[PDB]
């Protein structure tokens, strides 16, 4: 599996990893991909698209390099699987309700509940494993 990702200061970059560790831990194989080095090509083969990205701006995508991944691919994703996750700081998740109903509308099934940690997964580390854990289930 392939696991797309953008993260400023980290936080976002560690959920990845413990995410694919869950992946791992199923028994799948899992390659974590920053999204300035992906290949949509090769990233438009797979089964399941497992996304993630912090908040920015004002509750919105990365808009330098994750935002225009994800207009490239738009065109090109109906009917995948996508599972979303991002870390926040201050807002309610507001940027991943609008992540996850923009990636509906164009026709991605949404596989899971978007998993967002405030900050950096302290607490929350098992949650990402087990985030990971169901994907390598479906
Ligand atoms: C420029 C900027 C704008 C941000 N905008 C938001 C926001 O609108 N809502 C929010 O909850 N967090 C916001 N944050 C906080 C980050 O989402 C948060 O610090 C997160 O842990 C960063 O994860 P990262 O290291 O993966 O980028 C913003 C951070 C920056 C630097």
């Amino acid at each position: 599996m392939k696991i797309v990702y953008w993260s400023g200061t980290g936080n976002t970059e560690k959920m990845a990893e413990l995410i694919a560790k869950g992946i791992i831990e199923s028994g799948k194989d899992v390659n974590t991909i920053n999204v300035s080095d992906v290949n949509i090509d090769e990233l438009l083969n797979e089964d399941i698209l497992i996304l993630g990205c912090s908040a920015m701006g004002d509750e919105v995508l990365e808009e330098s390099e994750f935002e225009p991944f994800i207009e490239e691919i738009s065109t090109k994703i109906s009917g995948k699987k996508v599972a979303l996750f991002g870390s926040y700081g201050w807002g309610d998740g507001k940027w991943m309700r609008d992540f996850e109903e923009r990636m509906n509308g164009y026709g991605c099934v949404v596989v899971e509940t978007p998993l967002i940690v405030q900050n950096e997964p302290d607490e929350a580390e098992q949650d990402c494993i087990e985030f990971g854990k169901k994907i390598a289930n479906i």
